[PDB]
């Protein structure tokens, strides 16, 4: 029921900026296709460091995915790290959404939340395009996150829907 | 009227006969698995022993395509038995090679609304799951009409398609 | 409720447009030849019409099975015109032979039971009516999947011609 | 008594659906323009207009509000993907073209039926200008037959008044 | 309430000319009507009510009857009327005036404010046939417009006439 | 629910018109006296200046019985105050000094059931109520006919030597 | 709900066996179309309550008649209860033999018809009800129990009615 | 139907009664331990010459003995109740009772005892007996024109006094 | 279970029981008072005069209320038996003699709890003083101790200041 | 209000001769004490007697008691009320101090505040030096308690004090 | 709970208010369709260099920015009758067109939250209140030390070109 | 407490900060002996003004004056302030900053004041001001959209102190 795969998994409703754009995006919405949202604790920071998966992210267009990223920082505080090129401490431009959980509730709906530093974890989340929870990944906030590996758990779970 | 695509495929359970002897199922067992339902009008009716036969040569590749059809009835588990250990030739199913279930209560051809009023037969009906249990498809002929599996076939080769792939232009 | 074949089939009242024209349509008015109805998505998007434009290529090989083909979807009906209007080009439906019924009042899609209350547009469905004004096959499918016109022509024939020459022995 | 006309006094209506804005996708519940005037309008149907003014009008005529802290929006019953080819129209042809007002409209013809314009005859909308000061509650109801067309200035004479009314209010 | 749908009937006390009559919606057949709600009689005037008076020439020609209705009475309505305007009053309406003690008319057009034993302000358009044309509803504070109203009338007659012309324009 | 003369009398909050100004007022501002409450069609009518105006003529032979009076209507809570400034030779109230109580929604006047719905203008009414709170006197006529300050003055001595003297 | 009565209504008609003049005779509301019924109620007979009250219109009974006016009396006592209580003396406490016509509430048809009667007691409040000519209410005076009544204001409400009703019917004088 | 039977719970009642021309507040359960003989009538000064009233209160001294109290009661109101006790026999009263005179304008206790007549809104006579525990046991209805015996109640009661005892 | 906070503003607590009047019983209760003023006092017990006693006092003192209009009403958590007793004693003896009030027995001491003058202490009562208008309202409360006294002359002038405000006004 | 227990503790200032000090009930312990109330402050209307308790107070001392006035006013308010001159009318002039709580706690401690106004009425009590409460008695908002009255039963209870029941 | 928010609405208030002398009960319904500003003090008859001094002047500089001006304390009606009808030369508050609103239930006291049960007074409170029913602004301060007039006007102001242009 | 009072205790703040883009630790009982204002705001790169959060370092001259610690709070992350900080407020930013900025990603403190919003992460604009007793003075609380007043914040503070000598 929580944070277990093969049931319903919590729906959300996302306030963010996509290409330099707010845009107003929900489960509800993405679904129909592959998603997989993996947070973060906060924006800035130092691993990939959410670099990786932006240029890449088109092999998941190759295998019909949703790639999306968020933090307790709010659209305001992603905007700032999107315009902001690479070179000034920035990620240029954005080839993937960036999320913004500022109510702090999506976080806690995947127990991804830490009372400590009061932020998102690394948790990842792959979801099909059933609206179900599928594989469950969460890594410490220290700690980066796999890419290839992550497209790799994806075919597979494609395989098994497929055969 | 009621039934949708969106609408997650109903329980039925109950009774059937599988290779051989008696086996309990349920639809639960099937997820992950494709799932075909057709109905028939009874057993040993004359219009013809061949499409309900039809199923039963096309298993090995469902089996390999990752998906199992049942065909279902309003008559009880005794008939089936009857039904089946007799020769094709002598208007027999002779051991047809998919799971037979026989409904009884009427409750799963009243659950898909496949029943019939003027008697108490039921309309002949086909219904495909995908592998999380949802309903995607809904279709249903008229009593002396039979079915082709190259329809079914072919629209489960594009449920397959639509799940992984979402939605891209043809072929 | 619970439509079914084999029964009688729901009076249906509405505008639609043919040949970019403009002319009222019920069921009683093409009483005695077999039609099908057939509803779609929302027009001026990604769509199926594998399908659409088969039919539309196709609708000779009704007349010749003595059938009339109908599109009926809930869109607009102005919108229609244009979506016929757009060529094949663009992806559009460029011209047609094929009748399309407005169901923007949505009676007629409560009516076969396939409008969904969720998009508010409805979902693919088929139905075939005899001569007698009676309901002969439904097939419901899913938006992502298609259709095959052979099937359709295949379950066609074979109504006709129990309508004709009854029963017999081998089938399909 | 609600249900039937909406009254300038309580809150008005609450609507969630999919629009088009400079030629994309857009989603907006009316909460986001929270602490701003707003102006909703429809228009029974898509590819069709009576006279220019009401859509195109205020679209060009844009530039008012946005100096008023008001926005303009369009609503009916046509699909999303609907308005995006609409919005790809040209001028010469009589199409929309440039969009500098969010067209929204729903499928579930849920808005229009709460905001009282709908009707089980066309089974689209009536066309009809209604205003949401910056806090949201009720203000203006206008309601006219199809044919019939809406002024700008009609607009731009009762804004003013009810800017003025909040930032002064009635002195005779 | 519709455009298209007609009207309901009305019926009551009327003040014309300082006299006492009965107005029916059907006594205008054939004559556009406009009426029109206020809060309330003795609501002190820019000329909103005494605007559209002055203007009433305006309407006839369109062949278009105006008249000022709210929840007072042929009493209080006379009475206003009777005073020079000069301070206070109204002065000669040339327009009927209307009173409904029942609301029973307010209620009838879904103007009535439950709150107050008022009606909101809003402008009613009725065809010769006795169906309606349109529904305008302000907010109590707003005032109005006569040249809105002089458009409106002309529009729901050029479409009703010469008809709707869809091409160009 | 049958409406009998002596029972809690119904709470009802309107507008009055007291001294040129508008005070919004309830019972338990004139609990501890005695109301008198009566009920007059409607205002710049066509006769009987006598009648409403009688009281504001003597104010004494109430207050001086510790008894207030009420005059209350369905009308403009703005009319009121027009119809009071207005005078006798023209036949307006003339300053009334007794508030003048305007009924608007309507709550009020079918709350003591006096509401009128073939017309919709109130018929004529008068009440008394004990200090209490709770009622004493109900009256009713046809809109023609009016009231003499002789009886409502008896009526009123009627009450103050019972609840001292009870019946002897 | 009956709830409270505006007096525009046809008045209740009232049917049963009366008290006249010493006898019992049955009366109603359409024996007396074209007169004014002046009908009071008072809570119980035999009772320390004063008569006067009540002998009050008794004995005035010669106002009415040259004025064109009947009264009558009822109570929630009986018709036997009546006869006895005007054949006391008022030496005793009676009534002096007093002539009105005396109606009892019995299956208390006439009390709920004007609203006058009460749940907790069953002893009628004190009602007045004015009845033109034509059997139509007119005025309502209902006062409390201990409170009594007297007909100088009850003339007064008859020769407004009477001269309203003769001209002026719109408008008034007082 | 909606009846009411014996050997069951009497239907309760309470009210103003007259004890030697006085007005005194009693209730049925106020008896207790005594049978209670509750007997009605049409009304007040609606008989002729109610040789039958007068009766019980003359023999009424048995019932003392018998430990039972028998009551008369109507719709009339407790001051209907005096007057004609406090009349003398000789023409309009009963003079003297030693049995309670009861009055209920209410007229729950009649509707109560089902001798309550929908007709001239008076009730019928009726005849309730009633042990100790309260408890209703005999049913007795008869008519206006018609008048009762005391020995006929006198056996019962003994009858009844008996059927207990043994 | 905080003190009873009862005041002279709401309507006063119900008080029934047998009441001993004139030497014979009756059933009292605050319902049968209406147009009348009550008066109701209480105290300690019966048989108990001790300093204070103003009960054979209030007896010669009735033609003082009487012209008030006001019924004076006993009361106590005694008996009606105890009260029934010292009714028909004389005087002389320390008796009571002819009542010209009401004499009321509490026993199950709820009407005395009702008016918060009940003590738990011991089983007797306190001296009340209670004034109570005909519409059944409280115009006034006293509570004296055992040991102290009430004013007869003091309650009659409480009738005429309530009454007062009543008839030519308060403000 | 169970006159048995030892009565409540109140607490707060008063007003002591054109100035404002502090004054506790144990303050008056060995001494006894006479408290009561009223609706509020600044009132022609009310009983002038409230001063005939000030101006006959020499009486009370002399029987060795204490008298002090609460309300549900304020201790700036009965200042104020204080200083006005009989010509007014509104105080006249009270030796008696003014104790002003404007937590309505003493009030309320007595209970005869009351919720249908946001004040308290006009109460009575009596109290014997140990801080026990004896006598119990609450007036109407409109009658006053009278100064007779207090004397008579304030005698009452040292007569049964010193001599016994 | 805790402090109250701005954005939602104004808590439903009564009572009843001195004005010109005379006792009105009055309702914010009432003085809806325009602003009100409502302030608290301790107590009446109080000398915060001056406030109700200061208020029974510029009152206009308000009035012509649409504003309705209030006062509230915890003290009894007639505790504001005395103090303003007294002249200012002997301490009352002379004609103060400014209505005076009491609580003696301490129902608007415990309504905006503004009040301590410790000193059994209120603090001052300060709060604006849009044509709407909405609130604005909250000032809070003590005893000791008030508020500023001409201020009031600016944040009145604030909100307004906020409200007008968004801006 | 539930609701918070000038009266009692300033509700009690640690966390993160930033000065001369570094990392410190601070809270309100090292602060003691003087007076500490806090403001509030919504979030990092917000829009209506630069200028808001840029008067108080601007000012901080006004409250050395008058021996005041001043402290910039809001729910953002500890490194949403150094990017918003570097950014220029020709860029949109500051650049040059002396107030520390508090991040409060517990929400501890925000709520703790009842500044802190339900629907969303964002805090109303609020101010604090605390004696060198670590009690409370006054609370004021704006919108997300309106600004606040610096020459209104010492109004209040300098009197505060004005009673602390002259009573």
């Amino acid at each position: 029921m929580v944070l277990l795969p093969n049931r319903p998994a919590p729906e959300f409703k996302g306030q963010a900026v996509i290409n330099g754009e707010f845009k107003e995006i929900c489960l509800k919405d993405y679904r129909g296709k592959y998603v997989v949202l993996f947070f973060y604790p906060a924006d800035f920071t130092f691993p990939t460091e959410i670099i990786a998966f932006s240029d890449q992210v088109e092999e998941f267009n190759s295998r019909n995915c949703q790639v999306i990223a968020c933090s307790t920082d709010s659209q305001y505080s992603h905007l700032a790290w999107d315009n902001l090129d690479r070179k000034s401490g920035g990620l240029g431009h954005m080839k993937i959404p960036l999320l913004a959980d500022r109510k702090q509730e999506i976080s806690k709906a995947y127990g991804v939340f830490d009372e400590e530093d009061g932020n998102a974890f690394r948790g990842l989340f792959i979801i099909d395009p059933n609206g179900i929870l599928r594989q469950i990944t969460i890594n410490d906030k220290p700690v980066g996150r796999s890419v290839d590996e992550t497209l790799r758990l994806l075919d597979a779970f494609q395989f098994v829907e497929k055969h």
